[PDB]
């Protein structure tokens, strides 16, 4: 299993434009187009995503290259980071994806919000962490998704996946 294998999961895939969990225009895997409630503006920023006049829907092949994309980033913002480097740099490669999951899914700032989180995942107190995790929106709003992130940094195995 890997980074892309537990996002697909997480995220899925489709290929016209959609509403995601909070209501916000997206397409592929994951890929948020935009916060506006305007589904034109969705269909400009897909265009300028992808290149061309998309219409609101795009191939497989630009759903990956999406995707593609947007881990590169995640993974070169958390690495910018100067809350979040350290703690990546601390933790085994399992884990690394539970932080580049949560990254992906709410961003670098709200991630580098989980302050006292952050610091208990440097320290190695996975149950400590995990508890802590738990006590977010995040948890409440997506508690299918927050268990699984959570028992891969509790465990640094991916279990939570297996069998999905
Ligand atoms: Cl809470
Ligand atoms: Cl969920």
């Amino acid at each position: 299993m890997n980074i892309f294998e537990m996002l697909r999961i997480d995220e899925g895939l489709r290929l016209k434009i959609y509403k995601d969990t909070e209501g916000y225009y997206t397409i592929g895997i994951g890929h948020l187009l935009t916060k506006s409630p305007s589904l034109n503006a969705a269909k400009s920023e897909l265009d300028k995503a992808i290149g061309r006049n998309c219409n609101g829907v795009i191939t497989k092949d630009e759903a990956e290259k999406l995707f593609n994309q947007d881990v590169d980033a995640a993974v070169r913002g958390i690495l910018r980071n100067a809350k979040l480097k350290p703690v990546y740099a601390s933790l085994d490669a399992v884990r690394h994806c539970a932080l580049i999951n949560m990254v992906f899914q709410m961003g670098e700032t709200g991630v580098a919000g989980f302050t006292n989180s952050l610091r208990m995942l440097q320290q190695k107190r996975w149950d400590e962490a995990a508890v802590n995790l738990a006590k977010s929106r995040w948890y409440n709003q997506t508690p299918n998704r927050a268990k699984r992130v959570i028992t891969t940094f509790r465990t640094g195995t991916w279990d939570a996946y297996k069998n999905l």
